[PDB]
């Protein structure tokens, strides 16, 4: 059947703001995950999973009788996929059971994997969540086979449905760079917001660039991709080096073997893919990656045996049964134990990658530090490991259980525990006025709350206006946050607190955090009154403020707003339209699209936009919260064209006359193009449309104010 | 960037089934658009659209001075998508502003018409929806025209983004037939559930077959695409001929002057398309379908004219200015005005197809009585009118306001009023008793009651257990209805019924319709007793049973299922799988996701498959309500595959032993295959699910049996 995706392939898509809906969803509308978790006995389920090690099934047997090798790379790939361009990915979301990562060509026989704990996850049912159960089973198998872990939060909710990623321009699985939909460009420069090398990949290709066996090449992929999912050089190598302690490799045979992936098999396969022809298809005879090799002595214990055998030997290119590239041991002993036959040994094998963590300078030097000290390397991986599958789940307050680590991290941009009595609905009316009375204006008001909150995304729950980040470097130097004028407004409010946290007792006190929020709700509470409506916005206190030293500047990078419709800012020029960028940030921010429209019409008529540009200002009583932004858009008296300057910039004229009267961007005439958006412009552009469209931005503003707040959830 | 529909473009699509979402709707949750529609100043917006006809505007010049046959045009493409196959299309959401429809071909310029309607909607807002405001207008053009319309309903409730229908398989707009997605096979056979004959299209070519200009041989293509919107020959003749007695089509120069259709234009055109490179691109230069064609010497005014040029001339082939194909008058003078310059005058016109009313020899007798009684032609296209325009509302219950005809339609699947007390809830206790006391099994209470109810679709509101319909022709007789089994438990009921009756006081009665439903809600709760639970099933009384008389028995026909996936019946071999059927069956009973996955299961244990098949029986408690079906679909102890004799019937065995345990179609085996339906099955196949599925099931069965109960709403 032919769709409108087909007839109009470039058209915006909003379907991505319509996700997760109540209609997918089987559970009650009422159903609390964490309270549900909290009630788990997690040891019980721990000891299941320690069980289910060591009990092979006939359809996938286990290597060496220990399933602990397959498990922890199941849920490194549940983690793999996080980018920290734009926090989408990762393990948060269990989101490796539906397509297309239950079927990438890197996820090959996870299906398995998976398959094997569902009587577990159906024995606990709703109290743990398949994204949890991933999680944990890895932890379970480290803990296992001798390795100490971090710790572990539970409270990742269950999905049930596809998330909406760009992963890739690519039409074919695995396509080598520098085809028609290359994601590289330059001088091996991979595009944003991608972190893997070909599509299908978690990072990097295991026998080199683009299939090129070179250890030195190699490592500049390993360490950009790592980099792009916010991993250093340490964690780098004490990541790859501990999970390749243990486990193997498959490659038994040729890789024409293998059928279709999960999402293409035949119905009768039930889910899993990949069945394979080459003699019993699983087992001593599995085909994964194609590749054969088998790290240590002892592939089922912890050791340091991976550097060992890293630097006590020299290496030599050879080939895997099916056809890949892959080093083997120069001069070695069959040392390495058979997964099936006790009788048969093998010579240490080798991956290019692996290889890397050897050649390339700068990780040798770490590789040496954790072959010399193993106590060091140890400790290393079990914090990346913690970092790696904890990095999406956002604030300390989301995580759950009894094995959470007391140890507070600096990746997790921590907020300090508040300590002293809150303000009440009284302190927040005499804040208000105290802030009207400043001087401060509703634009100033409205911009610093809204620059100070809307860095949040639900990918990974960073962000938002918890912490008053937005006084600290880099956030108070970004330029969608106008610096200066940034500046002069928290020195105001500063003063203003300092006045009122002296004249209390008892230790009551308001944070700049709280109070930067409540003056953004005292400038929307004048916009009204301005309009001639008398309207109380929401304000929830409690939100703390971080010091610089518990802040990782060069982790903030990737929040900088470079493209911000809401506030028609775009830091330079982008392959992508603006429009799709606006829906993009939408899509980060949670907000549907009656949200994001009701929200884009108001911001507008406040003086919200970067450097008070008047594009989309469709109003002659700016700073007053009215819908005139919609009813001069649908204004058919009003003709649009292009300018000569900027084809992304457009005049609107009188009709009959040719009198100028506004100037707006794509992203606030889309408004009045879109179909859909057309029509949810028309609704709060209509005559009986006031009253609503006060009420819905209030609702909005306030949505947006809490987006971090999982302290009060 | 790629897809999930790219990489495996066969796949089920669920999101049909999440459409419509709370998220997308701008209107509260709990706006009530008949509410608002009920205090609508109806007289108001008539004295508006009254002045509009005349109001002319220069972007888009009223043609004869007056807007009417423009808009007559726009509300008969509003309701002219509507197949009676799966009650698809029409004018009942306002679909026609939205893609692909805004854009379609045959809907050149009508989003010049909508706009024109922009200030009117703005000024009444939510009292009025667009889906009632394309209707009301093309009544009162034909009113200001000097034509008297037999009547109006508002009610049709806006929706906010484009439904999921299949238009067709083609790529390319308006493509003739036997391409390689042809609509068409054998002897010119039109694809069930299409009704139209070229992608684009409202119903015909106006040139005549795949732009072959034979009248007879279009006659035959008008036919079939008309009876598959519902209209018969004399409604048919009615509707073309009334509609062209007014306005004139747009052919003024060649199709390569016209741009991209709306959803291609860019920005700037805000919402429009088709701008036109000819001369100025509009009014007397204006460029539609490519013909030019004015059918009567007053086109802004009700006339005979239409059948006195069509049988007083003899006609010509000649071609448009573009190109097209059409007819002129033989000798006849220049008679029908021009639309912008008085000084010039036309010869009658005609499109193949309007000689298709004359050439047909079963139209020619049509045409020729309502020429020689045109009182009986405006009685004709009065009803015509309205039922084209009114046909997919449902039931009278749905029309509001003060223009409702008062004459009750046979198309309209009439219910008769109920004038006596209904049954409480003493009643309806003793009656289940009576019914369980009787005999009847759970399989029986529960395929019956499925049968009856399961008819309704929300695409036009039509069929549902209101009217005991399932006693009559043709339901009665149906395959899946299982006529022999139907009439015994039928016979039982109404023995049951009358015995009750019989002994009542007052009036109180019970309708069959109403006992079916009870007995059914009886056989569930049974069956829940049947597994250890005690189970109240919730039943509203006040059906009533409509007659033979009042049930078209052809207009019946497109309700009757022959593909039933809730009770695994298929009643041939087609070429769409059955499982994209389910899903298909799934919207049309208005089932998320969640709903259709709760209640396949349910029924398959409590008996309800056609014949008694064992086809996705997976249990071993027939008749009990109990989540069996999940929890053995998803044991992994049981390896599935395909038949020899048939491929769609898979066999389920003993992965260790061989031995066959169950047996499973397409259906059943879907929700254990499907990424996003088996993680719905996970959850009611969980050791904690059971009163959680039984309370679900509870609910879709209870939603499913009143699904037409607008006479509540
Ligand atoms: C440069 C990064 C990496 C590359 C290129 C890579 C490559 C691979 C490949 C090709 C396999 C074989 C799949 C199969 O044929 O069964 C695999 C196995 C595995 N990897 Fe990695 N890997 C990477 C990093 C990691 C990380 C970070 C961890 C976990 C901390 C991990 C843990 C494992 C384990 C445990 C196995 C064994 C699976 C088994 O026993 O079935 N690897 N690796
Ligand atoms: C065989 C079925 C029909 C065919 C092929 C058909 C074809 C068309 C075509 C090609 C146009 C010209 C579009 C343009 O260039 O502006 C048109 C105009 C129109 N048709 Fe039809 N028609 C059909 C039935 C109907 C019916 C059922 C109605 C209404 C009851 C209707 C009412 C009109 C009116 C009022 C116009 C004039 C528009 C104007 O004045 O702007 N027609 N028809
Ligand atoms: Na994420
Ligand atoms: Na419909």
């Amino acid at each position: 059947g032919t769709s409108n995706r087909d007839w109009w392939p470039n058209q915006l898509d909003l379907s991505i703001l319509h996700r997760h809906s109540s209609l997918s969803d089987p559970m009650g509308k009422d159903f609390n995950y964490a309270q549900a978790f909290e009630k788990l006995d997690l040891a019980a389920v721990k000891r299941d999973l320690h069980a289910l090690m060591t009990t092979s099934q006939d359809w996938w047997p286990a290597d060496f009788g220990h399933y602990g090798g397959l498990f922890i790379r199941m849920a490194w790939h549940s983690a793999g996929t996080y980018r920290t361009a734009d926090g989408r990915g990762g393990a948060g979301e269990g989101q490796q059971r539906f397509a297309p990562l239950n079927s990438w060509p890197d996820n090959a026989n996870l299906d398995k994997a998976r398959r094997l704990l569902f009587p577990i996850k159906q024995k606990y049912g709703r109290a743990i969540s398949w994204a949890d159960l991933l999680i944990l089973t890895g932890n379970v198998a480290l803990e296992s086979m001798g390795f100490k872990t971090f710790g572990f939060a539970g409270g990742r909710a269950d999905t049930w449905e596809p998330e909406d990623v760009y992963w890739g321009s690519e039409k074919i699985w695995l396509e080598l760079s520098g085809g028609p939909n290359s994601r590289y460009s330059g001088d091996r420069q991979l595009e944003n917001p991608l972190a893997a090398v070909q599509m299908g990949l978690i990072y990097v290709n295991p026998e080199g660039p683009d299939g090129n066996p070179d250890p030195v090449a190699a490592a500049r992929d390993i360490r950009d991709t790592f980099a792009r999912m916010a991993m250093n050089d340490e964690e780098t190598v004490a990541l790859i080096a501990g999970g390749h302690t243990f486990g193997k490799t498959h490659g038994a045979g040729p890789a024409s073997n293998v059928g279709a992936e999960p999402e293409a098999a035949g119905i009768e396969a039930q889910g899993l893919g990949w069945k394979s022809a080459y003699r019993t298809g699983k087992g001593a005879d599995a085909i994964t990656s194609g590749l054969e090799v088998t790290w240590t002595t002892t592939p089922t214990q912890w050791s340091h045996n991976f550097f060992e055998n890293l630097f006590g030997y020299e290496w030599e290119l050879t080939k895997s049964p099916a056809g890949a590239h892959q080093w083997v041991a120069k001069g070695a002993d069959a040392v390495i134990p058979d997964a099936f036959d006790p009788s048969k040994k093998h010579r240490p094998t080798m991956l290019t990658t692996d290889l890397s963590l050897r050649f390339d300078p700068a990780y040798e030097k770490i590789s040496r530090r954790f072959h010399e000290n193993p106590e060091q390397f140890a400790d290393a991986f079990a914090r990346a490991w913690f970092k790696l599958t904890h990095r999406d789940m956002g604030p300390r307050a989301r995580y759950l259980g009894p094995e959470v680590p007391a140890e507070v991290l600096l990746w997790q941009d921590p907020i300090p525990a508040v300590d002293h009595p809150l303000i009440d609905a009284a302190d927040a009316a005499e804040l208000k006025a105290k802030v009207l009375a400043s001087g401060l204006t509703v634009s100033q008001l409205v911009s610093t709350a809204w620059a100070a909150a809307s860095t949040f995304r639900g990918s990974d729950k960073r962000g938002g206006a918890n912490g008053a980040r937005i006084r600290l470097a880099p956030q108070k130097d970004w330029e969608a946050n106008q610096p200066e004028q940034l500046a002069a407004v928290l020195e105001t409010l500063e003063a203003i607190r300092t006045a009122f946290n002296g004249a209390q007792r008892g230790g009551k006190q308001v944070s700049l955090a709280d109070l930067i929020v409540l003056a953004g709700c005292a400038g929307v509470e004048q916009a009204a009154k301005n309009a001639g409506h008398a309207v109380t916005v929401p304000f929830a206190p409690g939100r703390a403020d971080a010091s610089q030293e518990q802040t990782d500047v060069e982790s903030m990078a990737v929040l900088e707003p470079v493209a911000d419709g809401f506030r028609n800012y775009l830091k330079g020029k982008y392959r992508v339209p603006a429009e799709v960028l606006l829906v993009d940030k939408a899509q980060l921010l949670t907000l549907s699209a009656p949200e994001m429209t009701v929200l884009l019409g108001g911001l507008r008529v406040l003086g919200a936009n970067v450097g008070q540009s008047r594009h989309g200002v469709f109003t002659a009583r700016e700073q007053a919260l009215t819908n005139d932004f919609f009813v001069n858009l649908l204004d058919m008296g009003t003709e649009w064209k292009p300018t000569a300057a900027d084809a992304d910039v457009f005049e609107g004229r009188d009709r009959a006359t040719g009198e100028l009267k506004w100037t707006g961007t794509r992203v606030d005439l889309v408004f009045g193009s879109h179909s859909q958006l057309r029509a949810l412009a028309e609704v709060y552009g209509s005559a009986d449309a006031q009253e609503k469209f006060v009420r819905d931005f209030v609702a909005v503003w306030n949505k947006v104010m809490n987006l971090d707040r999982f302290d009060l959830a």
